[PDB]
């Protein structure tokens, strides 16, 4: 059980770290959904001729389409591992340990954080500049349609919480500090460390959702949401495997699906 | 109300002792051994032990007739689990196709959770007590058995860590079955309302029952994660065992008795 004070004090490092790590937090991204303003206005990608336009103004079409999704998981990676690097007492856990919570912990944390970028009309693109419907990804050919809709499907959901940066700062780092992994050495200091996180999590969504109760209970009830759609994402980047050679997965997500 | 919480859970432990044949607070002095049962570690104690204790779930193939003893059990705890959530204030009240589905959809879940209770790294009790059959024999199962048995002493093996009584598990049962995202509700928000409620009282339980116990509540929610994950898993065993065996067919009136498990 920790101090009052020292848990707010956990929270603002937090929220602070996960600024710095991430250029496009969801205040912007919900500024630029719900408009208004002339000056952070996208482009609206909704059908071939647009996209060939998009490409200007901002192989296959699926095939390029998926390709910009990882390219953006690998930066997300990169950016999730920099943020987990300021979680206190992450470093300082065994090396194998800390690979092992990436590994297993990005995929979950990229579907929430993805959710900030999405409505349930559409997901935004290339740092703001662009807007993808939701129907257009839908409407792709073979497997790479029913692709896409399932991360929509949790967006609508997750969404729904409203949670807002500061929540979501303790959130992602929760779920990088998980003892449950598969093959952990040393499971206690990062129980330790998760103990405090909750405990942080818990009072900020206490005091920032004061009317909405057991937004604590309802929050870690998503992490079996996510849980479920990283698993049915594997699977379905399996079967695209064996059918389409012409793609390759950056090293950084090849390895990291090696161990599922 | 923290009082209105008391009385809902002790409401919900009163109900949860009338419901379930074996509690875990009498499971536990059985496994440690605080009357002996009947122990199964073999193909040899197995036969003594129908012959003389006579279960009426193991009663072919042996490895076939214990997978089967499950699924028999398994029926007879849906009926109690039926029962039980009769007793949750407000659940009759929701509508009935709601009432079916919150049951169709988690009584898997609340399976593997009681389960665990009659476990221990050792074996599993049976016949409410009276039988106890060894992790190793069931695992010892051969072709898909043995490795179907398995997985649900794993997950028990670390169910069990948290150290639940039967105070907090009759909460925790009621909270999965309250669960508002199970495909096809027709009205979510009473089912969510009953549960923000089970929440509010399975976490004041939780920090009196276990107040050195730092951040319980959370752990034992991020368990539903573990068992969402086994019971899909349950799912594509089955699946196997069922388009392989064809050593498998039961009278037809049975078959319809076991369908959905
Ligand atoms: O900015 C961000 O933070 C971001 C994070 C994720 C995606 C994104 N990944 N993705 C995947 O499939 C995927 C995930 Cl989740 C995790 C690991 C590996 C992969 C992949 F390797 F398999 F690619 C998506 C599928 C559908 C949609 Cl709509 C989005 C994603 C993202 O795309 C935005 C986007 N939409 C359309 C066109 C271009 N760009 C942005
Ligand atoms: O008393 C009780 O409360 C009880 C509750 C569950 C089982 C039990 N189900 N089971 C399943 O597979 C299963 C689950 Cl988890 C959930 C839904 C449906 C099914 C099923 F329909 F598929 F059956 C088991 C698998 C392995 C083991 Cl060791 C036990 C179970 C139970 O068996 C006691 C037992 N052990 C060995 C031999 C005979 N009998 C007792």
């Amino acid at each position: 059980h920790m101090e009052s004070a020292d848990l707010r004090a956990l929270a603002k490092h937090l929220y602070d770290s996960y600024i710095k790590s991430f250029p496009l937090t969801k205040a912007k991204a919900r500024a630029i959904l719900t408009g208004k303003t002339t000056d952070k206005s996208p482009f609206v990608i909704y059908d071939m001729n647009s996209l060939m336009m998009g490409e200007d103004k901002i192989k296959e079409v699926a095939i390029r389409i998926f390709q910009g999704c990882q390219f953006r998981s690998v930066e997300a990676v990169q950016e999730i591992t920099e943020y987990a690097k300021s979680i206190p007492g992450f470093v300082n856990l065994d090396l194998n340990d800390q690979v092992t919570l990436l590994k297993y912990g990005v995929h979950e944390i990229i579907y929430t954080m993805l959710a900030s970028l999405m409505n349930k009309d559409g997901v935004l693109i290339s740092e703001g500049q662009g807007f993808m419907t939701r129907e257009f990804l839908k409407s792709l050919r073979k497997p790479f349609g029913d692709f896409m809709e399932p991360k929509f499907e949790f967006a609508v959901k997750f969404n729904a919480l409203e949670l807002d940066d500061s929540d979501l700062a303790i959130f992602i780092a929760v779920i990088i500090l998980s003892g449950d992994r598969p093959g952990l050495l040393n499971v206690k200091p990062i129980e330790d460390i998760q103990d405090n996180l909750l405990q942080a999590l818990e009072l900020q969504l206490k005091l920032n959702h004061p009317e909405s109760s057991q937004l604590f209970a309802k929050l870690l009830q998503k992490m079996t949401d996510l849980r479920q759609i990283v698993t049915e994402h594997v699977q379905l980047l399996q079967v695209i495997k064996k059918t389409e050679t012409d793609m390759s997965l950056h090293p950084l997500l090849q390895e990291i699906y090696k161990d599922l």
